[PDB]
């Protein structure tokens, strides 16, 4: 039980908001065979696709949560099943996608039968990739609250050290800002409706 026919048609029309000739970044959290967060981003217009997926392998998810995304698995229980395959299905033919480390992105697209999509492998160094990390999280903190856990990294002299969690959306933004040499001035806008990315949406708080 994935997307209904009405959801698929809404997704198809929403994909027209993407400029197939403009630069499109993409990044994922989790392994390509079991992703939990997916983001596509067109900095020219600010349009972005952002959604989540419940993991199949809970054991590997715990490790990815500790060393990468810090997502609580219980926050993914209300995600829309089949949305990953549906979004990749609706991507324009022969689309060019930019990403930092295209290997895992390629495996994901190929598993969905999308070998027509051309990938541009950006190879930013570790220090260059995070040069705008603090600024992007500060400006776009409201766009993703899914990274609640403490993410750690091993240091060569013993013990762990907390790092900023990795977000597939903040990655697209901060990597594009590093390559562009400055943060984009466009106002970001979600392509996917909110009732499509989550099956149950919490209503706005009445104060
Ligand atoms: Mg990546
Ligand atoms: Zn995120």
């Amino acid at each position: 039980a994935g997307l209904t026919y009405s959801q698929l048609m809404t997704l198809k029309d929403a994909m027209l908001q993407l400029d197939p000739n403009a630069k499109t970044w993409m990044d994922i959290e989790g392994r390509p065979e079991d992703p939990v967060e997916i983001a596509l981003y067109q900095p020219s217009s600010g349009a972005y696709i952002h959604f989540f997926r419940e993991p199949t392998d809970l054991k590997q998810f715990k490790q990815d949560a500790k060393y990468s995304h810090g997502i609580d698995v219980t926050d993914l229980f209300a995600t829309q099943p089949g949305l990953t395959s549906a979004v990749i299905d609706a991507l324009p033919r022969n689309m060019v996608i930019t990403c930092q480390g295209s290997d895992d992105i390629r495996k994901l697209l190929e598993s969905q039968g999308r070998k027509d999509i051309k990938l541009i492998d950006i190879a930013l160094s570790k220090t260059d990739s995070r040069k705008y990390e603090n600024a992007v999280w500060d400006q776009y903190k409201d766009l993703c609250h899914m990274h609640t856990g403490v993410v750690v990294e091993k240091k060569k002299r013993g013990g762990k050290e907390e790092i900023t969690p990795h977000c597939a959306l903040m990655d697209c933004i901060m990597f594009d800002a590093a390559v562009s040499g400055g943060l984009n001035t466009s106002v970001l806008r979600a392509v996917l409706p909110r009732d499509m990315v989550f099956r149950t949406s919490t209503p706005r708080v009445v104060l």
